[PDB]
This record gives structure tokens, C-alpha cells and sequence, in this order.
């Protein structure tokens, strides 16, 4: 369950400028800050 660091998106952004499932990405990104990257 934790992102690939190769290459990875960085959805640092908080989803204030996104409303509908665009912000979902970033709120899950940031639940993965919970598993260390490389």
C-alpha cells in the first residue's frame, strides 16, 4: 500500500483548489505520509 518513489506524484497540495474525487488524490497521499518513502 505505499507509493513507488521512482517517479511519484508529490500531492502535496491540501485540495484546496480541487473539489470533486481531484482532491482524493492528494487526501490519500497524504494518509501515505504514514508509510516512509525512499
Amino acid at each position: 500500500s505505499c507509493p513507488p518513489c521512482h517517479g511519484r506524484p508529490t500531492c502535496t497540495k491540501p485540495g484546496d483548489n480541487a473539489t470533486p474525487e481531484k482532491l482524493a488524490k492528494y487526501q490519500a497521499c497524504w494518509e501515505l505520509l504514514t508509510c516512509p518513502p525512499c
